[PDB]
């Protein structure tokens, strides 16, 4: 009761050939719902939904001193074009800029990263690995459970980090809003695995999503958000 | 250079037989544009718009400890139905919902309401009238482009509140977000005169904006978007 099982929502996944988990939680209801128990509780490999844990030890460090402090491009020329500028945290996010998380990575240096996530108790807590691409390709792992886990502490401002900070990351986590919801969330893609984690924030309740599906090749990523809006639409959290 | 008259925008009043002022600020370039540099810069009562100044004092006064907590309906049954209801200060900026801002303003006080709307600098800092209703039909002013002027300090966190009371009304103060814009205002209305009061969040810029417009019936009042709105395409702010 605590947790249940909708199998009907793998018709979301069928409909586009592919695999996956999406779990909610409803916060009022203190209820877990997911369409696949076990894996809901695979960890796989953050990827760029670190930039939360990321974004939030940068500011509490003063390794980013607020929202608006710019990050200069650093001239090398990359496959994603909106990289290639300057970049606050915020643009950061949304473009999810891999090289300006990694100089804060650096900055953080392997004890402090390594300290931070015990005391946020994220994932596995293993950043073996370089200390700027082990949530890329090192021993980080994560269960979308867990992703759900960490942000209901970062939603009630629970994870030992300032007030400030907390908050400036949701800002920065700010994915959709009008008047029926608001959406905070983060995507990513480890190359074989898409993520999408985050909140809907609706009047009176909050529904926390973490998913994650296969995803052989980049074409198929805009799938990530479809099939959760599909879930939350089948379960008149969005119109 | 600072200040330009546009009066092409006129063209948008004129679409709906209506009369106005729209105000821009480029935050970037430090340049004000408007359709009617007369009307910029006379004042009206804020009405509604006044649930800025008035949130960010009673959040830094500790009438309002968060943005959750709950003000329970007095049971009270008013004309807007979202107002017959429990509200935190999300969804009472939300719905525009007086009483609850009513009673801020009676916990706030007369003396400390003055000092602190002098402290703002905010319009012509008269609270005459009742402390709970001065703003709607008391002896408070204030233009279009003092409230750019107010906008633009809330912005840059230099209003004499924490920096925490400030984040949390531009939170509360968040109306339209997706990927090509990021828009936190306010609407209002006195019965006879219309406002919409914020600003659009670009990747690389922010433009101020304050509004209003001759508004003799309530069945205009999407007119302040939509003018605005059409102002902000004109000038390819938004798409
Ligand atoms: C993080 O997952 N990133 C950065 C960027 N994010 O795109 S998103 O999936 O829309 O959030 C692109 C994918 C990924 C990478 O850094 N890419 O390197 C290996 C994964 N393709
Ligand atoms: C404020 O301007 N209000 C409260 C409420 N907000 O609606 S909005 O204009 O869409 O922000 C209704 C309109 C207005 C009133 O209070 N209306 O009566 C005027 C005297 N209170
Ligand atoms: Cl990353
Ligand atoms: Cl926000
Ligand atoms: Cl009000």
């Amino acid at each position: 009761k605590e947790w249940q099982e909708n199998k009907s929502w793998n018709a979301h996944f069928t409909e586009h050939k592919s695999q996956g988990v999406v779990v909610l939680w409803n916060e009022n209801k203190q209820q877990g719902f997911t369409n696949n128990l076990k894996r809901a509780n695979q960890a796989f490999l953050p990827a760029s939904t670190f930039k939360i844990p990321n974004s939030l030890i940068a500011l509490d460090l003063g390794v980013v001193k607020d929202e608006h402090q710019v990050f200069k491009w650093d001239g090398q020329t990359r496959d994603i074009a909106t990289w290639n500028r300057d970049h606050n945290l915020i643009t950061a996010m949304k473009y999810s800029v891999v090289p300006v998380y990694q100089e804060f990575a650096r900055q953080i240096g392997e004890a402090r990263m390594s300290k931070m996530l015990h005391a946020f108790d994220y994932g596995n807590e293993d950043i073996s690995g370089n200390v700027d691409s082990f949530w890329l390709d090192g021993g980080i792992r994560i269960s979308a459970t867990e992703q759900i886990s960490f942000l209901r502490k970062l939603y009630h401002n629970k994870l030992h980090v300032s007030e400030r900070s907390q908050r400036i990351v949701k800002q920065a986590m700010l994915t959709e809003a009008n008047g029926d919801y608001i959406i905070r969330a983060k995507t990513g893609y480890d190359t074989k695995i898409g993520w999408w984690v985050g909140w809907v924030e609706l009047d009176d309740n909050v529904w926390f999503f973490a998913m994650n599906m296969d995803m052989p090749t980049s074409d198929g990523l805009g799938l990530r958000q479809a099939i959760t809006k599909e879930v939350l639409k089948q379960e008149k959290i969005i119109p």
